[PDB]
Parts: C-alpha cells; structure tokens; sequence
C-alpha cells in the first residue's frame, strides 16, 4: 500500500512511520512546509503508526534529538516515538479488511487528517487547537499536550487492568476531536476499509 504524507503545516516536521520493531520504508524523513513523502508499506502490516516529530536537531549520521515524538534519537526510526503524538494507526490486509484510526491515547503534537485516496471509505480527522487549550497539568514543555497515563501513570488513565472509565482528561480531548481515541476502551473510531487500499496523511490539514 501506498501513503502519501504531507506537510502543510508553516513549520517543519520530521515524519516517522514504525510498527514498533521495524521501521516502514525508511523510517522517517524531513518535511518543510508544503513537501509531501511516498512510502510503501508492505500488505499485511499489523500494528503501523505515522506520526509528526517537531523540533529535531539531527548529526550527519542521523543521530539527534526532537521535543516531541522522538524516537530513541534516530531520524530513521524503527521504534515508536515518545509522547506527545498524534497518531494515524494502521492494519492492513486483515481477513481482506484494512482498518484505521486517529488516536490521542498517546497524546498530541501536530494536527491531522488521515483519508483513504481510494475508493470505499471515509477519512478521519483531528484538527482543533488541542495544545492551546490543553490543561496546565497536561501541558509538555518541549511542546504538545500529554496524555494522562504518561502524565500521572495510574492504572485508571493507563487502564492497566483492562478495565477503566472515562475521565476528566480523556474528556477534553473526545471534545475537540470526537472521531480519535481518547483512552484505551473509548467507543471505537477505527474506520473499515478494502483491503489494500492507499491513503494520505496531512499534517496541518486546515492550515
């Protein structure tokens, strides 16, 4: 499968796509505004993410740091980024199906819309202004909005146990972004697709 990701935010990001183990195609890469990056992911993919890292230093062997979504201070990453990330999640080719979702479980950085650029389904969105309005206790100075569990780590924010509630924080992000996870068992906002089909993530969609 093919995924177009693109940067129309005014500043630059440093895109990364993982499934936790390995990188997808090469891992990650530089966008400056308005630059767009072609990745083929390998049908059958379980478990992938793509996600934005804002504010990276990077040597020439690329090796540094970013303040959000780092991933063990490679620019190539093969693991997943520290919190706070806005995450597109993907499974493909799953009993002929592909499913797919934005979630704020791991917080959020940089805004996103996550649609299919084939047919038979629809996109999904999280655009609202989450780190303006994001509460104090929540607030990442290197920038972004945590999520509780990384924040507090109790088993009701973590869900540890497999059984947790909604809470005062998973709350506000459902309000400014209704169609991403907010917490481990919020009511899913995974969208079915066809197997194979190709999509688009745009960083800064209303930008």
């Amino acid at each position: 499968a093919t995924f177009e990701i693109v940067n129309r935010c005014s500043y630059t990001v440093w895109a990364a796509a993982s499934k936790g183990d390995a990188a997808l195609d090469a891992g990650g890469r530089q966008l400056n505004s308005g630059e767009s990056w072609t990745i083929n992911v390998e049908p059958g993919t379980k478990g992938g993410k793509i996600w934005a890292r804002t504010d990276c230093y990077f040597d020439d062997s690329g090796s540094g740091i970013c303040k959000t979504g780092d991933c063990g201070g490679l620019l190539r990453c093969k693991r997943f980024g520290r919190p706070p990330t806005t995450l597109a999640e993907f499974s493909l080719n799953q009993y002929g199906k592909d499913y797919i979702d934005i979630s704020n479980i791991k917080g959020f950085n940089v805004p996103m819309d996550f649609s299919p650029t084939t047919r038979g389904c629809r996109g999904v969105r999280c655009a609202a202004d989450i780190v303006g309005q994001c509460p104090a206790k929540l607030k990442a100075p290197g920038g972004g909005c945590n999520d509780a569990c990384t924040v507090f780590q109790t088993s009701e924010y973590c869900c540890t146990t497999g059984k947790c509630g909604p809470t005062e924080y998973s709350r506000f992000f459902k309000r400014l972004c209704p169609d991403a996870f907010s917490y481990v068992l919020d009511k899913p906002t995974t969208v079915t697709c066809p197997g194979s089909s190709n999509y688009r993530v745009t960083f800064c969609p209303t930008a």
